């Protein structure tokens, strides 16, 4: 068997576009697994469970209900450089794959870390892996917070150069814009990992044609899930009466199956 952790970085550096799917609790991991994503995004753990420890608990459920790697989205655990260090040490003895981490510090003008600090953090997380394969992708904010391309390209290159596996370059247009703009600078210097939900109408084989390493489609589970909930919860109340939800939900067998 492959180690979690090297099938993430061997998708990370592989020559086709991958695809990670968010999973939130044991469960929805358990679903993303069947379905046949060859990786999870771990994001929306505290929102599901209305909540760092706790955290790390949800996830250790989490991995040990799937087979394929986890990389987290990681917003909590690396304050300092002890701490990230740590933090590294507890995934990696978990079964995660790879921790996300970023450089964010929040919306024009908004301010990001220190970028010799982070990229340092980048290295010390690199420096505490046991596992050589385990992941560290490194998410820039530049665009986001409305400092330009320039500042992008500069933090990408400082992050790569510290170890980062991958590069996450975020954007919030509607249209890919600024990851065009990213990748024709790159030079593919690494593998560059992308989250397109504002973007979401741009058709998928550009990516391809940009060269992008991997999509994340970051929070529909949790998000159909809410819907569902929401809308069966009023259904019920309003109706005093299952009628109208029998039909559209899963059979007790299959929740037996589970």
């Amino acid at each position: 068997k492959v180690k979690k952790t090297t099938q993430l970085k061997q998708m990370l550096n592989s020559k086709d576009l991958e695809f990670i799917m968010e999973a939130h609790n044991g469960l929805s991991a358990r679903i993303v697994q069947e379905a046949g994503f060859k990786g999870i995004w771990g994001s929306g753990l505290s929102v599901s469970a209305q909540l760092w420890t706790q955290v790390v608990e949800v996830l250790e459920f989490m991995s040990d209900a799937s087979d394929v790697p986890i990389l987290l989205d990681a917003d909590t655990g690396y304050g300092n450089f002890n701490n990230a260090r740590r933090l590294v040490r507890k995934l990696e003895d978990r079964g995660v794959a790879g921790a996300c981490l970023e450089d964010k510090l929040f919306g024009r003008a908004q301010p990001l870390a220190d970028i010799e600090e982070f990229a340092l953090k980048i290295k010390a997380c690199k420096d505490s892996q046991t596992d050589p394969d385990f992941c560290i992708v490194a998410r820039v904010e530049a665009f986001i917070a409305g400092w330009g391309l320039d500042e992008a390209l500069k933090r990408a290159e400082a992050y790569r150069n510290a170890g980062a596996d991958a590069i996450l370059m975020h954007s919030k247009k509607a249209d890919p814009s600024d990851i065009e703009a990213f990748m024709k600078a790159w030079n593919n210097q690494g593998p560059v990992v992308i989250v397109p939900t504002k973007y979401y109408k741009t058709p998928t084989d550009h990516f391809r044609d940009m060269g992008v390493s991997m999509v994340i489609w970051a929070n529909h589970n949790l998000r159909a899930s809410v819907s569902a909930i929401q809308q069966t919860t009023k259904q019920i109340y309003d109706d005093q009466s299952l009628v109208n939800v029998e039909d559209k939900i899963v059979s007790v067998k299959e929740i037996f199956r589970l």
